[PDB]
């Protein structure tokens, strides 16, 4: 189960973190001993299309190669802070799974600039007891976590160097399907 009520940044904005564009997981903290493997790769793409704000997501295990895409509508919990319904759609959208009652995560900003982000996730997922997962994101695949970031995790109390990184997994992302996505 999630733990964490995370506090979301102060004078986020929520127009330049949604701006259609695609975000990499660099680093990421699972408080759960075994929810996730110590390697998925993840990226995701966040914007407003067509009035409506929304969420795609990809995750890779490049050991299993085990695949996945989501989209999802966001509602606003408050600034900084959402629910998203997904449904796991192949990288054109087409749905593979409906929207399923017991199916959502939330997520918070907990600090974000142009270049890199700090977010709390708490995965709703069927039948699984999943914990609270952080990831550090950065809009170039290849960033190091740079002393913003870093110091936002210091202000949670989080320690970075726990954060796993996904730097060594050699990713490759299909930037294109993740910014089409949000339109499906
Ligand atoms: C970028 C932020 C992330 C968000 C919003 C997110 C969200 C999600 C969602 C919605 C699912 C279920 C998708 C579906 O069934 O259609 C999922 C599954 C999963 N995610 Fe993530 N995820 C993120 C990052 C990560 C990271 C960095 C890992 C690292 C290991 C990870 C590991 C997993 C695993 C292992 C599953 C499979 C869960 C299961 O079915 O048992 N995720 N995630
Ligand atoms: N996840």
């Amino acid at each position: 189960a999630c733990t964490k009520n995370a506090i979301a940044q102060t004078g986020f904005n929520k127009d330049k973190y949604f701006n259609g564009d695609v975000w990499y997981v660099t680093d990421y903290l699972d408080l759960e001993p075994d929810d996730v493997p110590k390697r998925y790769c993840a990226a995701l793409a966040a914007g407003t299309a067509s009035g409506k704000l929304k969420e795609a997501l990809y995750h890779y295990d490049p050991k299993t190669q085990d695949t996945f895409y989501d989209v999802s509508e966001l509602q606003v919990e408050s600034l900084g802070k959402y629910t998203a319904n997904f449904k796991k759609v192949d990288k054109n959208g087409n749905v593979k799974v409906a929207v399923t009652a017991g199916n959502y995560y939330t997520f918070t900003v907990m600090y974000a600039d142009d270049s890199s982000a700090l977010i709390h996730v708490c995965l709703h997922k069927g039948n699984k007891d999943l914990g609270d997962l952080y990831a550090v994101l950065n809009r170039n695949k290849d960033a190091a976590a740079g002393d913003k970031v870093k110091s936002a995790v210091s202000a949670a109390t989080l320690e970075f160097s726990k954060f796993i990184s996904t730097k060594e997994n050699n990713c490759a992302y299909d930037n294109d399907s993740l910014k089409s996505l949000l339109t499906k």
